[PDB]
């Protein structure tokens, strides 16, 4: 069958695009710009790319953009997204096209008549954005806006886009009777097939390149596989019993666990041993997939795969130092 994959050209877009044409998918992938080597090659050299992948030029903010992309398609994974964390026009440039794409996407979903299933790939900041931490999250759990907005930690913009796209679509696909699934990923770390970094991972390795921004992050932090996120669409577009939201989630730590583990597989790195604001006695916060386990499906990578893959590829590509 026909799959639409926004965002092909990204950290997790491009990954799924492969294991969707693994699997044996028919797979129209959007992009801002075809013409970018860098961001296109990666996909085209992939296996079955020449029989069963085309490319489709789109943008979130350009109206019904992905209107031909989509009809045709028998489902839709919505991964792309404005990820600028240092946006001097937050509502103009990120908040406004995230909501405006997503509902646009999801009335091209309706127009086109062919589509079964919209998977919205949404995010774990519109979970657990508040000002006290819950010890497990679950997907009853919403993010606080005007503590987001007040506070402005790194990436309040993009928590509070992804927020109110995800509520946003909710509305229109309960008044609208579209079958709708969210999948909520916290930190995605390991391998990937793009050739510049992957935002997530300036966050997942800032332990090593001193990145202290980006620490508020994973100060008490969750982490899952690239690959185990990928699967988790794919099973969760198949899967008939599937329904609302679902959080995708396999390892918590609170940052000076992750930073341990790190400088015992990386002593070449200078990696801190203590971090300011945090004790040992800080408690770890969690995010339970277990409605998504529930279901059927198995996580197979550990913390430290994801990592080792991260910083491999990473070496592999030149994007992080040998050793420092
Ligand atoms: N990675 C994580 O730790 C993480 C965690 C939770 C949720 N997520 C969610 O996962 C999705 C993908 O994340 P990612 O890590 O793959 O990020 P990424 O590498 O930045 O991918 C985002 C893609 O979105 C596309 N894009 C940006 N602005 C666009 C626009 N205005 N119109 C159309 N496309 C646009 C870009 O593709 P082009 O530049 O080629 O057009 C980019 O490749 C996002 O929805 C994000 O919210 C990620
Ligand atoms: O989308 C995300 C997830 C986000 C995150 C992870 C864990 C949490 O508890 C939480 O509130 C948010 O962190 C990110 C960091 C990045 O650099 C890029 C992202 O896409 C994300």
């Amino acid at each position: 069958e026909t799959v639409c994959v926004t965002g092909a050209s990204g950290f997790i877009g491009s990954w799924l695009v492969m294991r969707l044409l693994e699997r044996g998918y028919t797979v129209r992938a959007t992009v801002r710009d075809p013409t970018n080597v860098k961001k296109v090659k990666h996909l085209l050299d992939l296996p079955k790319a020449e029989t069963h992948l085309t490319l489709w030029k789109a943008d979130l903010a350009d109206e019904g953009s992905f209107d031909e992309a989509i009809k045709g398609c028998t489902g839709v994974f919505h991964v792309a997204t404005p990820m600028d964390f240092e946006s001097k026009d937050p509502e103009n440039e990120v908040i406004k096209p995230t909501i405006e794409g997503m509902l646009g996407i999801m009335k091209s979903c309706a127009a086109a008549k062919t589509v079964r299933r919209l998977v919205f790939t949404s995010s774990a900041g519109t979970v657990n954005i508040q000002e006290h931490q819950l010890p497990v999250y679950d997907e009853s759990c919403w993010s606080d806006m005007e503590f987001c907005r007040a506070k402005k930690m790194t990436a309040w913009m993009y928590f509070v886009s992804k927020t109110l796209a995800e509520q946003a679509a909710w509305k229109y696909a309960k008044e609208n009777n579209i079958d709708f699934i969210t999948i909520i990923p916290t930190l995605v770390v390991g391998p990937f097939i793009m050739s510049s970094m992957p935002p997530s991972l300036i966050t997942a390795l800032s332990p090593i390149t001193g990145n202290e921004a980006h620490y508020s992050i994973i100060r008490q932090g969750q982490f899952v596989h690239l690959d185990d996120l990928c699967n988790a669409h794919i099973y969760l577009f198949e899967n008939p019993k599937a329904e609302g939201r679902y959080i995708c989630s396999s390892h918590d730590c609170i940052i000076l666990d992750l930073a341990k583990m790190l400088r015992e597989k990386y002593p070449e790195y200078n990696i801190p041993t203590e971090f300011k604001g945090v004790d040992e006695n800080l408690k770890s916060v969690c995010f339970s997939s277990k409605k998504l386990t529930d279901l059927g499906f198995e996580f197979k990578y550990s913390l430290e795969d994801m990592f080792t893959g991260a910083v491999d590829t990473c070496r592999a590509k030149g994007l992080l130092p040998p050793s420092h």
